[PDB]
């Protein structure tokens, strides 16, 4: 679990969005596993606007942060789960690092701010949904 809070927006994995997220929906994209909802309180986070390919992510299944080298956002095949059919997920970045079910929502950050959130994983890989291209989160 986990979310990004920026301005009057909350960014979560679409497959973990709550009834309240959907009742306050701003934007969602199943192909990216992202959903953004509106908030009344001002958020704690800032978003990176960069092309970094190294950073640090939070891994809830180890209660620890790990450094990672990650690929640029791209279209990657993701196997079927109880949440989605087998499909290509867009704007996804892969890295070698631990992850297991329950780790979605952990934040990935570089020196410039928040880069994205854990969205996929398996066999010593971890995948992150990028948020750096969502320029409207800042206004
Ligand atoms: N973005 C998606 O389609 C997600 C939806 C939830 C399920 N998805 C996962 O990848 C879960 C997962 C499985 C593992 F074996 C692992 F090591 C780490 C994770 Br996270 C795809
Ligand atoms: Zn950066």
């Amino acid at each position: 679990s986990g979310a990004i809070y920026v301005g009057n927006y909350r960014v979560v994995n679409r497959h973990l969005a709550t009834h309240n997220d959907w009742a306050n929906l701003v934007w969602e994209d199943s192909s990216r596993d992202l959903l953004v909802s509106s908030t009344t309180a001002q958020g704690c986070d800032t978003i990176a606007r960069c092309d970094c390919q190294t950073g640090v992510y939070y891994c809830s299944s180890r209660r620890k942060h790990y450094p990672v080298s990650f690929s640029k956002p791209s279209l990657i095949f993701v196997e079927a789960s109880e949440y989605y059919p087998a499909r290509y997920q867009s704007h996804l970045m892969l890295a070698v690092g631990h992850s297991e079910p329950g780790d979605c929502g952990g934040i990935l950050r570089c020196q410039h701010g928040v880069v994205g959130i854990v969205s996929t994983g398996g066999n010593g890989l971890v995948g992150f949904a990028d948020v750096r291209d969502l320029l409207w989160l800042d206004e």
